[PDB]
């Protein structure tokens, strides 16, 4: 998971348009929760800041666990408006950087948001993947030509994304 | 242990088609480690007779990796007993869940809920069950706590033992 060229990344991208709800519905790295419902509301705070909330979980030395609701919160770069940090994390101790490498936003039933993203913690500095944002719970067909391109544009392929359709849906 | 319920303390009418579309788990008697994920379901009827909704299975492998898939899970209410839905339904999965609505609202209105005793055997286990509170909204209303505290109380519970879990798909 190298970090992309800034040149491949959308070269306008307003973070007012992340706000509400949008399901994740193809990605590239998924992880044995990816049938859950994957409905995220996200918000935005003031200018440069998108918020959602997230969940911790510790399992302990009796097999039982404990959790907590968490929020993460990025802070869109100044120069690159394609580029968020999410340094941020207090008592967690993690960073986790979003890529914008394609999107669409008419206020339609097609509209996408492709996030590649990049990640590190006191473990491990592995940690990447990418994920479709789209309004609909359902990964629009007219949008994988643009997909395919921005996938080919960090040295992916989109027919290699797994593709999770109604995740918590009817 | 979750005993079946007295049928006597059961919403005495019930029509599954109030069960369409969205509804977040709010409130839930014993929660997972996964409680504080999105608990949004979306819900349909089919036919008269019979809930859909989607759910998920998993397996660990011995690489350390996994496999999943999306499946379906699918209740026909009892013809008797209007509360009580049973999902037994379940092909190679091998399981049965069972469902007994304590208590519902439903008038339209954005403190509609469905408040529902579950309990299941697989296998592995026959201990299996709980209680879970369905609402339209994404943050449990205030209002409707007297009629799931005494919904609790009727089958021996305590609803301020409940783990509360609002706004759990966003904020
Ligand atoms: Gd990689
Ligand atoms: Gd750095
Ligand atoms: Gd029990």
């Amino acid at each position: 998971f190298p970090a992309p060229d800034p040149s491949v990344l959308v070269q306008n991208f307003n973070i007012s348009d992340f706000n509400g709800k949008w399901y994740i519905t193809s990605g590239l790295n998924p992880t044995f929760d990816a049938f859950d419902c994957q409905l995220h509301e996200f918000h935005t705070e003031g200018d440069n800041k998108l918020v959602g909330n997230i969940s911790w979980r510790i399992k302990t030395l009796d097999s039982g666990f404990f959790t907590r609701s968490a929020v993460q919160k990025f802070v869109q770069d100044p120069n690159q408006p394609g580029v968020l940090y999410n340094h941020d994390n207090e008592y967690l101790h993690y960073q986790d950087d979003w890529y914008i490498l394609s999107s669409k936003i008419e206020n339609k039933p097609e509209d996408y948001i492709f996030v590649y993203y990049r990640g590190r913690n006191d473990a491990w500095d592995g940690y990447g993947g990418a994920v479709v944002y789209t309004r609909s719970s359902v990964l629009p067909n007219s949008i994988i030509p643009e997909l395919e391109k921005a996938a080919k544009s960090i040295g992916r392929d989109f027919s290699t994304f797994i593709r999770t359709d109604n995740t918590c849906g009817p």
